[PDB]
DNA sequence: AAAAAAAAAAAAAAAAAAAAAAAAAAAAAAAAAAAAAAAAAAAAAAAAAAAAAAAAAAAAAAAAAAAAAAAAAAAAAAAAAAAAAAAAAAAAAAAAAAAAAAAAAAAAAAAAAAAAAA
């Protein structure tokens, strides 16, 4: 939801990790970067999905 | 073959450390002035020594400041309670010599392989 409200689109330019878990921790997911961003880095590689 | 403990998966909680770059301070370790202390020379004020002397303890005795007695009154110091400072007694400890177990080099000799001769 983060990454959909700040516009991340398929056919956009890539954002900084930092900014999405910045956003996240922000507005809507309490609970510390680290944990947010290992989140984000199993969603993106592709022998774990 | 039963019990027990490690480890790994992924979202959560919470931490820790090494360097660069300049300018100032603070420890901490050195050369190097600078003065005590000590060994070994010559040198020179003090004790000795003697004769010669006269200044202060004895002695008579008055008298004038005195130390014990009496009294009143003020209140310093001593011993008993508590409450802090500061030092030996005893026990503990981190590196540190001693011992024991595993990694790397060593060649003796042979299995398997590669290569070529007639």
């Amino acid at each position: 939801y983060a990454m959909n409200v700040l516009g991340n689109d398929w056919n956009k330019a890539y954002k900084k990790s930092a900014r999405v878990v910045g956003d996240v921790i922000g507005k809507y997911h309490p609970h510390g970067d680290s944990a947010v961003y290992d989140t984000i880095v199993r969603m993106a590689q592709p022998f774990s999905l």
